[PDB]
């Protein structure tokens, strides 16, 4: 027969990581693999959708209690509810899942041991140590692209990413969610300088099965019949900074001001904070919608009359926006956002920058016009992205770099 692997998938508890890592899980599942996903109890919900699409004989779940940590609020097991800077304790806590794992693996029949660990590069320090102790390959996953990795791995003071970055190099291979064509210069730069076994797979855009992680807040059918009933096929601008960002009130008043002034129709996705409003306008400006909480981002970005997306330029959002066929309006604020701006905005001329810093407040008047003119397909920033979508969308069709790379990956997992 054509032997397929048993993969022990270990995502990182955070939307940017968890969401594509399951998309990557479903992709290797489809190549006839067998997966065991390891999550803490509050994170078992994100596997439901994935479970309804595979046999209990091909898809397995290991659940371990979240190791408690003094700096993390009780009952929180996912970083998206926390300040991105809190990630430093999330690393610490999760690293104590090392011992429960070894007991599970040691008491597992010699047969059923996984062929490979497809874990988060953020957990690679201890996942590698577990991987070595059973002679299992530790392939690393990252939601960011080869460009960001090169800038980041090469830092002198890394700082607290050091151990995970250098442990990622000591891995078997690396899987990242972009494509070769997008950044060939850097895929090679990572493959030779920063991968001691010189194996990297580009498998993106990882687009989703069947929704995504996890449940929106205004019901998506109320959303979809807001869209079908707005007039022109490319004239709604969706505003959302993903899951990790929440903006200060001064900027909200400025961002809301541009929207009132811009005369364009829009959806705005505001989020929550945890540690343990604009003023009046929700019904002053129809249309129109203000989804608080968590929103149907991909249903919105692929809807017909959504032509512009104002974002932090997170990498998942870059790929969601690109697939969606929508102009990117970039406002970097932290994390890989600037490296994304250097590549997409500066280098490839595929997004218009509309904000500068984590602290910026924009000219209410300037932002309103960039917002009005942003949806029209003429702009050389939109078409350069519509070209890239052409390259991305066919790099994931059969014979594409990413279709092949996933094949070659599932295979090499068995060796
Ligand atoms: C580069 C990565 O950026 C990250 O932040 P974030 O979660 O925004 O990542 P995205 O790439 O935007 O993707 C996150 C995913 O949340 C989705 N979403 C969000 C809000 C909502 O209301 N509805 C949704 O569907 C969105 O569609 C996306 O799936 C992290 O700093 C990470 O460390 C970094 O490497």
């Amino acid at each position: 027969t054509t032997k397929k692997p048993h993969v022990l998938v270990i995502p990182f508890p955070q939307s940017g990581h968890m969401v594509p890592h399951l998309d990557l899980t479903h992709q290797i599942l489809l190549r006839g693999a067998t997966v065991t996903v390891l999550v803490t109890p509050k994170n078992s919900s994100y596997l439901d959708a994935l479970r309804s699409l595979h046999s209990p004989e091909h898809f397995k779940t290991l659940i371990l209690p979240f190791p408690s940590h003094p700096c993390i609020p009780s009952g929180v097991e996912s970083l998206q509810q926390l300040p991105l800077e809190a990630i430093v304790h999330m690393f610490d806590a999760l690293s104590r899942l090392h011992d429960p794992l070894v007991d599970f693996l040691s008491r597992q029949p010699p047969s059923d041991l996984p062929d490979a660990i497809l874990g988060s590069s953020f957990l690679s320090p201890w996942i590698n140590k577990v991987a070595d102790a059973f002679s299992i390959k530790s392939i690393s996953f990252l939601p960011i692209n080869a460009h960001s990795i090169s800038v980041m791995w090469a830092q002198e003071d890394r700082s607290f990413f050091n151990d995970l970055e250098t442990a990622t190099t000591e891995s078997y291979g690396l899987v990242i969610n972009s494509f070769y064509d997008l950044e060939p210069e850097f895929v090679e730069t990572v493959k030779t300088r920063f991968l001691n076994h010189h194996r990297i797979w580009t498998v993106g855009p990882l687009l989703p099965f069947k929704d995504r992680g996890g449940q929106s807040s205004i019901p998506p059918a109320k959303v979809s019949a807001w869209l079908d009933s707005c007039p022109e096929d490319n004239s709604v601008v969706y505003v959302g900074f993903g899951s990790q960002i929440r903006l200060t009130a001064e900027q909200t008043a400025a961002l809301a001001a541009a929207l009132e002034k811009s005369s364009v129709r829009f959806i705005w996705a505001v989020r929550d904070a945890a540690k343990k409003p604009a003023g009046f306008e929700e019904r002053v400006k129809e249309k129109g919608l203000v989804i608080r909480g968590w929103a149907p981002q991909t249903m919105i970005l692929e809807h017909r009359a959504v032509g512009s997306y104002l974002t932090h330029l997170g990498w998942g959002s870059v790929l969601e926006g690109m697939v969606g066929g929508v102009m990117l309006l970039a406002w970097p604020m932290q994390a890989d956002h600037f490296f994304n701006t250097t590549l997409i905005v500066d280098k490839l001329r595929a997004a218009v920058r509309v904000g500068e810093n984590r602290d910026s407040v924009p000219d209410s008047d300037k932002l309103a016009r960039i917002l009005a003119e942003s949806a029209r397909e003429d702009l050389p920033e939109r078409v350069t992205l519509m070209k890239l979508r052409e390259k991305a969308m066919e790099a994931i069709k059969e014979g594409g770099s990413s279709y092949k790379n996933l094949d070659e990956l599932v295979a090499e997992m068995c060796l």
